[PDB]
């Protein structure tokens, strides 16, 4: 099962490796919902960065990409 949650990540290590700019969760997250806007997920984004040039970690990423694993 090479294909769970990670298939969309390991996509995005093309600049990066494990720790993605926050600049393409915004695509994912455009990817996966349907009824938000760019506006509304950047602002998701907006709040999420871990600091690191604007970037996710791991965790964070599966924590809002499940809808919310707090």
């Amino acid at each position: 099962m090479q294909q769970e949650l990670r298939e969309a990540f390991r996509l995005y290590d093309k600049e990066g490796n494990g720790y993605i700019s926050t600049d393409v969760m915004r695509e994912i997250l455009a990817e996966l919902d349907e009824t938000l806007s760019s506006e509304d997920l950047d602002a998701m984004i907006d709040e999420i960065d871990a600091d690191g040039s604007g970037t996710v970690d791991f965790e964070e990423f599966m924590g809002v990409m499940t809808g919310g694993d707090e």
